[PDB]
């Protein structure tokens, strides 16, 4: 039996679909894990190992996270609102990152792909860090659609977790490019209702959601510091059978309280 797993059972059957969380506590090495191998669509989480991909880049690229990217129109689609509203300045390519992170902005996402060889080049970068599950194979938007069974633009609670935690505390990134993807992340605004309301008001949070919002598929992930101790990482994924099954955030939140109060 698993009786650190039956709350989880009870939250997704509740929701009407699957979740999948991993937590990892990396000062005792502690688990929670619940359908932790089992893939989810990334949805606009991708963006977050997106931005750290471009900062790999521009650790071998001198100037690359300075250069103005002068986009034309035809570069945006929807939910561009970073993109749209500084279309006739252009952006530098940490502008455009920074908006990819924490406004989840589309055609930003789109022309760092782009930069980077398209998503089949964001998934090299995903195996030099040791991540054989992660997959991007579309763009935005066709990358949301979510299909159940389809593994296309897909990865796991525990791969997610397990990179996050490369790329933010260990040393895929160099230092300076690993400080700005946990700055980047510490200021997304897109996640208030997630992993952060089920946090402590007094530890600092870094996160990146996902909202393909058809067959209730929805995300987070995050570094989360609790004062006085160190990082605990993890991922909270879900999804459902039905095209008009709704995403909950409430859920998310619930799963993420879960996780930190089965560690030790
Ligand atoms: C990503 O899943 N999306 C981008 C945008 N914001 O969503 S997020 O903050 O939950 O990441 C709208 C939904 C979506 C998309 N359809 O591109």
């Amino acid at each position: 039996t698993n009786l650190v797993a039956e709350p989880f059972a009870k939250l997704e059957q509740d929701f009407g679909g699957s979740i999948g969380v991993y937590a990892m506590d990396t000062g005792s090495g502690a688990t929670v894990s619940y359908r932790a191998e089992e893939r989810f669509p990334l949805c606009s989480s991708f963006k977050g190992f997106l931005a750290a991909a471009v900062l790999a880049r521009s650790q071998q690229q001198a100037g690359l996270l300075d250069t103005p990217i002068r986009y034309g129109k035809n570069a945006l689609v929807p939910w561009s609102p970073i993109s749209e509203k500084y279309l006739t300045t252009g952006m530098t390519v940490a502008e455009l990152s920074a908006a990819a992170v924490q406004y989840s902005d589309n055609a930003a996402a789109n022309l760092l792909l782009k930069e980077l060889g398209g998503p089949a080049g964001l998934t090299a970068f995903m195996r030099s860090i040791g991540d054989t599950t992660f997959r991007l194979d579309r763009w935005e938007l066709e990358l949301n659609s979510a299909i159940p069974g389809d593994a296309r633009d897909t990865s796991s609670p525990r791969a997610v977790t397990e990179s996050l935690q490369k790329l933010t505390l260990g040393s895929a990134l160099a230092a300076p490019q690993r400080q700005q993807f946990v700055d980047w992340l510490k200021g997304n605004t897109t996640g208030n209702h997630r992993i952060r309301a089920a946090v402590p008001a007094d530890w600092a949070v870094g996160d990146k959601t996902g909202t393909c919002g058809v067959y209730g598929t929805a995300n987070d992930y995050a570094v989360v510091w609790p004062t006085g101790r160190a990082p605990i990482v993890l991922a909270v994924y879900t999804r459902a059978p039905n095209k008009d099954d709704k995403h909950s955030e409430a859920v998310i939140a619930a799963a993420a309280r879960l996780a930190l109060e089965g560690l030790g």
